[PDB]
């Protein structure tokens, strides 16, 4: 049923340019970002791939793969890469999922109101344990922001290392610019234990 | 049942600091931002609320209202406003609607997996006829990019008035970067009238 | 539920490389063939619509319209007919339905169980009053017989016009070529009105 | 439920001119053709059981049995086949099968919609291993083409042998002729293997 | 459901040897045999069918017409009956039904366990006012005796006219003969006017 | 379903200011007073919790543990804690359960018809074995009296230690005081031992 | 089904040691405290029986009528009010519901788990228009305090009457004593205008 | 479903030795005591039958008639009703229900556990407004008595007459002997009118 | 479901002015009758109790225990009890069933449409064996004749001892008076043997 940030991705094999690929657990150690856009050969969908593949090396250090996804048919998927490595003289090295009818389309919500025909531009990010752990619709008609889904998954890295929480538009937040924010206190003992200290016990930061 | 892209916003009342608020239609010509924080006296929360506050004139000037929810009292509400506006010296000036029990809060698909406590850092984006336009659900974990909702709301605004797409990370467009995009042609006549133009039939650019 | 011979074809409107159509009724005085394939730039549908095209007039002059009809954008089958007409110098003239998702390919019966993401070779021939007339569901590995399509209009429209019945491979029946048959007797009065004439009474042959 | 291109024929035993037959497996290293006419005694089905006949062997030298099918009784079809024997002088060397009440006939999709008393003219072509390769239904008032049934049979088989495709109207496609074409490829890494050969890198052709 | 003796025949048109037939109600002041027979060319039906023709003026007689019916087609019925005018010199004057699918077979419970391809010897005795007045079913093996359904007629009718009830094998009754028995007494102030009658009061004998 | 008198208090794991408790089985030889707020930061709802801290000792004196609840976040609790220590000079000792959501709250069915965002004034009395011996109902707008609890609790352990039970208003019953009362007889052979001894069989008095 | 504080007390007529009664309407500007007791001639309800009427005319003061309940027949009530008049001088002069059988008191959930044969000591208090305004369920085993059921009537109407709060164990609480509590502000419009004042801006006291 | 007392008499038509009777309606200002039999010719059956005939002016002059009722045919009944009226020289003037198949049987409740071939022994007695006012199940080894009937009809005849009830035993009562009772009075005002007269406020007697 | 002639009388345990008793098996080698009142304090019901305690030797004397049942409550019935013995000067000296809610009321369908707050007088008579062998439902408002009781058992308990059946009013019989009745023969063989005796062959008596 449409997975929820906590649940694991739910097991799914889905052919691809590059062969299959068995969903949550070929990449059961890296993270992953599975994304959707509505179909090959349409502009907006382009200027997504094209951005993605000139960012690539950023996803690959974060120990990100990606992996696209639409309703048009995998032999349609590599004439659009082949005119993207021609016109826009760049190479698309990630995995496009094909997926006509949409069964894996729908399975992830990916299909909305506004057309019966195609999905939407759907973001999920899975960590490497395979628990979804973002999930994004932006619709057709604005591309996506690909620096924002890279803060995000920085930020989530770092949740994941340090046990703290990033603050809004880290790490740029303008009250604590790069520093990261201490879990609030769960019991009465744990919260008095942190008293006068900066901002108030709740809300208490250090640096990474 | 969860709102999708395209489809209208549900009609729901509900209590904020400000008082009673019908929710699509108090709003009927302007756009709004509804979004979701899991608690007041939260820390990451805290951070949102300063950065949407600090920048609230930017969604004015953009024609939209913001929102807040959360599954918190709304006494616990007007605390938490009275310890920003004298710790961060700001105040808040949009309403925060109390929903405990979580009502709208379930109906919105806010409540994830991973807690059964507190709703994710769900963002929705409503236009001025009340059509739900984009969906963010962000986790309890990091906090959420202000400046990006503000771009998708330029964006979005800019296909409502020039019919036009935008590309990927406008107006920062690595091919064509303030220049806005052609929605592809639909019929076979329309398309040969666009051949020979730059990138190609279905890629076209302007500018606005 | 799948048509069947006699039956009307289902009230739907699709979306074709030619504009919107409505499917049943605009075509209400003349035959129609809807025909799937698998998907575009794929080669043994290119071959088909190569023949297709080159034998079109044949078709005019029989009173039918061509439609196909695949899983594939309606751009892809653009950039598809496109290719034919600069690479096998024909002009694709009919219209071809785009259904991804396969709403309207499943309503008719065009997904088999050799696979989950494309259409058969299916092929229905309408009469000018909407009746499905001729079904065939050839496999994706082979191609049709385009020439055998039109000998079934053919026949068909002499069984309409003259109240007759085409013996086998009309008009090259190895028994009486050119002639058509006599629908066999239904009481025993009439029966009887035909006895030695040539075979039996049950079957009866005329020329036209 | 009506089976489909891909799924295994039924099992089911049927009482034939012939005896028994059991009906996947008594063929089971041998295609056949099973095929329905309405019924006995009538004009068209004669000429379509003549052709056949007559062209027994060619359906032999491709490893094909063929089996007929109708609503009539046994003794019905031991007569009908006694009066093809002695008015058009040639033995009909194949079982028909004998289903009143029209029980095989229907879990077939035999019966149609025009009429509710005999099926229709119906032919599947299933293979060696007993797979449902190819499904044909004509109406009944006009004969089946048997040439193109054999046809069929050929490419289908060289499909098998070669694994190849075979275009339109082969073994005369207008393109190729004689020649078959290479499966288009399913990744990135093979298609760019086959650039610049004759027509695309999708269609590429072959000959045997 | 199946029609048992007091219900009236079911509405239902046929498809018979004369045309079609309405059948409770094109017999509207006659009485009627409708019976089945397992299929045409067989030997035990043929016998059968003689025996109808040869007594066909005692069935006139009594007001009353014949109607076979058998799961075999229309046109093997008048094969079947040319064959009985010719080989044994007499022509078959009533109608039969032809009923392939068997769906008036069905519904009158004509099909039995023993044969799954054919009715059994069912025979159905229907009065001047369509109800259904006698049942039999006898197996494919024996032939029917038809001068015992003249006989249940003649009584049928008697009972009918003069509001009496024959004795067991009348008119030939080892105690009474040609004699027909009173309807016995309903209360009992009608039972003791009948006292002291010969054999007691509720059997009592008339003549006619 | 909702618990009543005699049924044991329900499993369930609960988040309180303490940590976790589980909640009928950490406290197993323990009585306690499970009870409800609408919320924290409400007036009348802080006049009850000064009121239970300041007569903790006379709870723990019975063998029973408070233990409050509200759908309001742990966060909140903390703060509202804090606030009760500093401007009324006294320590909560008490763990109070935080639930939004409020899946415990309908659980014990303390969500009632005249607010759908708050509890109401429930009042659970659980024994040493965890059975549910006394509930309170009281609203919003009322606060409760804690003397008629602990006056419940003394008579509740009276009972078990003395198989007795006891008077209204106990110990201050306006016809017998401080004694109580022996549980009337159950047979007719016990009845008549007891008659006339003051009132009458049914209602005779000790003292303890 | 079970009724809740705030719905309507059911409609329901009940036949009562004052002839029939209209339950909720009978009652119709008045309060009425309905009440349940085990059984009739027990020593506890007995008890509770002399409080109440002993207590009536405070009862009458505050405009509310008692009423009680009990599984036992209209007989054994009068029979035990005769008994309570004659052995502890004083006449009780509310209605007794009658209810065998358990109807209303299993419309109440004055049945618990602890006895299948009466109800618990259950307390209603119902307010002039009819809504429920308290729900108490005291056990088998102790009696109730009534001067606490006044105690909550006295609150209730002050309530009504001047729009306020009551403290708990009003009117003895032991921060402000008589004095009662201004309902805390619902907008932060509101509750700045109340800051500076004693205790906090959500607690505040005035007196009546 | 089986009628019990207080219910009307369920409407149907039976057939009887008398003709057809409509059962609730034709005795509509009458009693009548409707009574089961196993069977017909069983000898304490008879004794009953002989019992009831002799009796029939005594139940006559309470305005009541008898109806009997077995699963035994009318023609059986007849005959039985004969053999008694000429061996024991008595008229049987009742009219006897005939039930095979025991359908009224069964919708009355007549047939138990121990015999599934034929009713017990039940007596209904319905009075002039066809309510069923007594009910007995008396199994087939005793015969019943029938002056207990009768003494029956008379105390309830007497109760809808002077609204008393009759004592046990009536009228042979070894306390009050021919004296009737008055009803017991049902509020407390009523109650306190009888005290001090015979026996109790509850146990007055009159005579009639 | 209700218990009928034949059926075991259904294990329960009940509770009872002389403690408790498992239903069927307490009386395991003895007769019981079961009865119901409406209820205690009732005066046609306490004639009924007086009668059975006067006549309780004759029940003792043929081995039958007496006990009774109503909605009363334990408490009511030895009060009850107490009064009978004081004012009508004998002692009740078999068990009263205490069953308010009605569970084993409605459980032997004693609750009947006149009144649904009380039992009617309802008899069971079981025997040593557990088999219910009578069923009587008198009406409310008139009592029962116990004499007629004691005659069913004598009865019953000689078909038990001789297999013999009792003619009607036995043993006053108006044919046979003292006499019992021989039961009829099964079969013809049985039948026979016992021609010309007087009455008949299926009514022949003897005496005990």
């Amino acid at each position: 049923r449409i997975p929820l940030i906590g649940e694991k991705f739910p097991e799914m094999e889905v052919i691809t340019t590059h062969g299959k690929i068995k969903l949550p657990d070929d990449y059961k150690g890296r993270w992953f970002v599975l994304f959707s856009h509505p179909g090959d050969f349409t502009p907006v969908c382009t200027t997504e791939f094209y951005s993605f593949s000139k960012k690539y090396e950023e996803f690959k250090k974060l120990n990100t793969e990606l992996i696209g996804l639409s309703v048009d048919s995998n032999i349609s998927h590599i004439e659009w890469v082949m005119w993207i490595e021609k016109n826009l003289k760049v190479e698309v090295p990630f995995p496009i999922i094909a997926d006509p009818m949409g069964n894996v389309a729908k399975r992830l919500g990916m299909i909305h109101a506004e057309s019966s025909t195609a999905t939407v531009r759907a973001v999920f990010i899975i960590d490497d344990k395979g628990t979804v752990r973002l999930i994004l619709y932006y619709p057709m008609e604005i591309g996506r922001n690909i620096d924002e889904i890279l803060r995000a998954i920085r930020a989530l890295q770092l949740v994941d290392k340090a046990g703290v929480v990033t603050p809004a538009n880290w790490p740029n937040n303008e009250l604590i610019g790069d520093k990261v924010i201490n879990p609030a206190p769960r019991t009465i003992k744990d919260a008095k234990m942190r008293l006068g200290q900066p901002f108030d016990w709740w809300f208490t930061y250090k640096e990474v």
